[PDB]
């Protein structure tokens, strides 16, 4: 898309842009442009690449209305969220990393600020009650729920994009071992990694940025994408603070992480069912 007809499609929702923008594609289902109003403000525009939207931008429009008022961080704060144009003024700090593919680290990997910052939003994030949730008409997996379902998507991706021998025995004892899932489901941001938290250089986490997969589901999925780019140990360290707060654990909330992290090419072809390059990456990360 051109800088005019961004600018033009703006001005068709009362905001008056100058042709000054950067783009970000790294996204999904969305297209991404950082803008600079002729007020002198940075927005931040979502632009849906299709038609028919409407209820995601909703939804999220209503997720970021609820947990809004249970964080210490700040969200987008979403001034325009038509079907054609989701608008709001750019957060304080830049994301943690970026992404080309290629992880570009804008803060210190070691940071030990990100951890116990980190902790903080996991813990608040986890609290936010299940009444609120359901009232907003969200998706609330319970533990009961869980596993089947995950039996669901082994067998919806084993057949329709294939899947390696090794992931597909791993994944059967995953969902074999009842020690690993946890009695408890919590509301969780569901999309949740470095790419997605906005911190200062020391590590600070100023921001959480998407929220429109956030629904009650397993407390690991939050945890997952942080082992993925810390490692275990970072991992390890972010429990124990999590705790050290009063963040709700279980025994084997740490290894049922790591099947987790194990399980993103299964959710990562689950959700692709969408693109021929997203079907052939998964299929290379799944075989
Ligand atoms: C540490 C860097 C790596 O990062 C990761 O591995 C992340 C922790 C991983 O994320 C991990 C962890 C977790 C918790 O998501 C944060 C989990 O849901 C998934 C499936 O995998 C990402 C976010 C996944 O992308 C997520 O895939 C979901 C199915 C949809 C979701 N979004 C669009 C709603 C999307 O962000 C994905 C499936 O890996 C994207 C895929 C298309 C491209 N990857 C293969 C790249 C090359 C990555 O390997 C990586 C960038 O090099
Ligand atoms: N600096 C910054 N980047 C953002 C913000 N919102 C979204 N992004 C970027 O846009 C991408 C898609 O939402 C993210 O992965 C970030 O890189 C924001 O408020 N500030």
């Amino acid at each position: 898309m051109t800088i005019q007809d961004i600018q033009s499609l703006a001005e068709a929702h009362g905001l008056l842009l100058t042709d000054k923008m950067n783009f970000n594609e790294m996204g999904i289902d969305f297209k991404v442009v950082f803008a600079l109003d002729t007020k002198g403000q940075q927005w931040l525009l979502r632009i849906p690449r299709r038609d028919g939207m409407r209820e995601q931008i909703k939804k999220e429009k209503r997720i970021l209305e609820l947990v809004k008022k249970h964080l210490s961080v700040e969200v987008p704060d979403w001034r325009i969220s038509s079907t054609e144009l989701v608008a709001y003024p750019i957060l304080k700090d830049n994301p943690v990393l970026n992404l080309d593919y290629e992880i570009i680290w804008n803060m210190d990997k070691d940071s030990p600020k990100y951890i116990t910052s980190l902790a903080k939003t996991l813990f608040e994030i986890h609290s936010i009650p299940e009444k609120e949730v359901r009232e907003n008409d969200l998706k609330i997996m319970k533990p009961s729920d869980l596993r089947p379902e995950i039996a669901n998507n082994l067998q919806l991706v084993k057949s329709e994009i294939g899947i390696s021998e090794q992931l597909e025995t791993r994944y059967r004892k995953w969902l074999d071992n009842d020690v690993l899932w946890a009695d408890f489901t919590q509301f969780i941001h569901g999309d949740l990694y470095a790419g997605h938290v906005l911190a200062s250089k020391d590590g600070a986490v100023s921001g959480v940025i998407d929220w429109s997969t956030a629904h009650i589901d397993d407390p690991a999925i939050d945890f997952a994408g942080h082992v993925t780019l810390f490692g275990e140990e970072s991992l390890k360290t972010l429990i124990i603070e999590y705790e050290k707060l009063g963040g709700k654990v279980w025994n084997k909330l740490y290894e049922q992480t790591l099947e987790r992290a194990a399980a993103s090419p299964l959710m990562y072809g689950l959700f692709a069912l969408n693109e021929s390059l997203i079907v052939g990456a998964k299929a290379q990360l799944g075989v």
